[PDB]
């Protein structure tokens, strides 16, 4: 009975270990994630001037997002190399019983965050037409909240009870979908008072959205993606989920934050 190795981390840290490649190449990623975070948070702060009044609150939340994303990924980071030590016998890193272990707290804490701020943040940018701005506000804010929890109460159940994970992850995926759902009607409402090249913006900002937000769930499944027995059921796994989280972060809050802005612009043409 494995007793060191709470998630997918520590267990494949705690039997087989990691090689090398898989410790630095996921170092490396996880620095890169942060490292992308802190020049946001200049690129929000220097830009801040070039859209109206109106429309600052957006690159306020966009600022605010780069600061908490910096901070919780930099532990993250730190936590990575923290928990995982080479044995020079086997040749591979294992997880460090002098260490804290590999802990999802600050990935889940940056999440319950950030999510309801990236929401919030297009209300200020987009005008809407039927549906109301505190309607749509508490929606995105209730479904983001269950979400995040949901989905944190899974991940303690991932290598305990792998069944329970998939439940909760599945109920997690509910409140997803509404989101998907509430951003959809959002994005279609304000594309009806704007320009064609607003509306542009506003179709590349929804296919961003959609794909970015998804990939969450998809880092979250990685290692049960080729079955128990699977290739992704081992530190190619982990390496793929620490990669696909880190693309899914730049995307979702920076590259996000960029659209945004740019349509902030464009209506500050018209
Ligand atoms: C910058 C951080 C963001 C935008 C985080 C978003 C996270 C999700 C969309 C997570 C969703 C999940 C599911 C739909 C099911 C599995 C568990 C989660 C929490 C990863
Ligand atoms: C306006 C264009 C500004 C480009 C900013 C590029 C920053 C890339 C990160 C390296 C520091
Ligand atoms: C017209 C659109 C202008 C694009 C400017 C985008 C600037 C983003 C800078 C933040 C992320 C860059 C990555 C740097 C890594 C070091
Ligand atoms: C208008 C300001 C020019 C863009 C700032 C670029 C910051 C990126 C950080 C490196
Ligand atoms: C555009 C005016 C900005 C008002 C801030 C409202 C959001 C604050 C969240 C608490
Ligand atoms: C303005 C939207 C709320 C984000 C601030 C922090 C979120 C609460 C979770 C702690
Ligand atoms: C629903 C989101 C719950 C996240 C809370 C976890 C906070 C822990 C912070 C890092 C752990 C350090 C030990
Ligand atoms: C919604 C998930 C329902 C149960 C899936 C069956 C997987 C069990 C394998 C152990
Ligand atoms: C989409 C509705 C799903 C119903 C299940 C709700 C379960 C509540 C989760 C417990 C909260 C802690
Ligand atoms: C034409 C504008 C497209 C915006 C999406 C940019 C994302 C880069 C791919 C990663
Ligand atoms: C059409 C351009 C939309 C942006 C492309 C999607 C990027 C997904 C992130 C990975
Ligand atoms: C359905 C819209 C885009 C989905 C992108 C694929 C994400 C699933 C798993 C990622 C690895
Ligand atoms: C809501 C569930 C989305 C996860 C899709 C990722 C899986 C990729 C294909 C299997
Ligand atoms: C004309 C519209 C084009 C705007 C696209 C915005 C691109 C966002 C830039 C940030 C990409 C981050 C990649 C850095 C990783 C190295
Ligand atoms: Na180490």
């Amino acid at each position: 009975t494995q007793e060191l190795g709470a998630n997918f981390e520590n267990f494949i840290g705690a039997t087989e270990g990691f090689s090398e490649i898989a410790y630095q190449f996921t170092s490396h990623i996880l620095t890169l994630g942060y490292a992308v975070m802190l020049a946001g948070l200049l690129y929000f702060i220097l830009t801040i001037k070039n859209v109206d009044k109106k429309f600052q609150m957006s690159n306020i939340l966009s600022a605010v997002v780069m600061v908490s994303a910096f901070l919780l990924l930099y532990a993250q980071a730190q936590n990575w190399t923290s928990s995982f030590t080479f044995n020079e016998e086997v040749g591979r890193y294992f997880l460090d019983p002098s260490g804290d272990l590999f802990n999802n707290g600050y990935r889940y804490l940056n999440w319950l965050i950030n999510v309801p701020m990236l929401l919030f943040q297009i209300l200020f940018v987009v005008s809407l037409t039927t549906s109301k701005f505190s309607s749509v506000r508490n929606q995105f804010w209730f479904s983001g909240a269950m979400m995040i929890i949901t989905g944190y109460i899974g991940q303690f159940y991932e290598v305990s009870n792998l069944t329970a994970f998939l439940v909760w992850g599945a109920i997690s995926s509910a409140f997803f979908f509404h989101i998907l759902w509430v951003m959809k009607k959002v994005i279609n409402e304000g594309k009806e008072g704007i320009s064609p090249a607003g509306q542009k913006i506003l179709s590349n900002i929804w296919i961003l959205f959609l794909i970015s937000w998804t990939l969450y769930p998809g880092a979250y499944l990685m290692p049960y993606l080729t079955g128990v027995d699977g290739f992704l059921y081992s530190e190619d796994g982990v390496m793929a989920r620490q990669l696909v989280y880190t693309i899914a972060d730049v995307s979702s809050k920076v590259i996000y934050g960029v659209l945004l802005g740019n349509l902030a612009i464009t209506l500050s043409n018209k």
